[PDB]
């Protein structure tokens, strides 16, 4: 147990995130249509990240849809996008996870995924989500395990 909370949660968050900005930006996308039961905590955190990211991205985001190029992530491949994303993540998180870093992080991930999807390469969606979760249950595992849950991020 425990680890499942971070993985399941982290995944749900990212998933809905990318899909949100993806379905909002354009394109069809019917989604995996895999509904499921969810408490108020999860929905709370997810929403917070959505409104937060969306809002900022609506005002004037630094690089919520281009940063990838700044590092030539190359969405063409999967190992390059995963390794690169995992690196920048664990790197910026290694100096302190915190809640802020998370918000900005997820936001960026969604941007790259969306772009790829529109550029005929939705693979980034599953790739990013995978790296994110694993990175959250491997590097952030202890962090989220010590905090008890993401509910704390709601206090802000």
């Amino acid at each position: 147990p425990t680890d499942k909370e971070l993985v399941a949660q982290a995944k749900a968050l990212g998933r809905e995130y990318v899909h949100a900005r993806l379905l909002r930006a354009g394109l069809s996308w019917s989604a995996p249509e895999r509904a499921a039961p969810v408490p108020g905590r999860l929905a709370e955190v997810a929403a917070v990240l959505l409104r937060l990211g969306d809002e900022l991205e609506m005002i004037r985001p630094s690089v919520y849809r281009n940063v990838a190029r700044q590092l030539h992530i190359s969405l063409q491949s999967e190992r390059v996008v995963t390794d690169a994303f995992l690196a920048v993540a664990g790197h910026i998180f290694s100096a302190g996870i915190t809640w802020g870093k998370v918000v900005s992080l997820y936001a960026v991930a969604a941007g790259l995924a969306v772009d790829a999807v529109r550029q005929a390469q939705p693979a980034m969606v599953h790739a990013l989500v995978d790296a994110l979760g694993e990175f959250v249950r491997k590097t952030l595992a202890t962090w989220l395990r010590r905090r008890g849950g993401w509910t704390d991020v709601l206090k802000c």
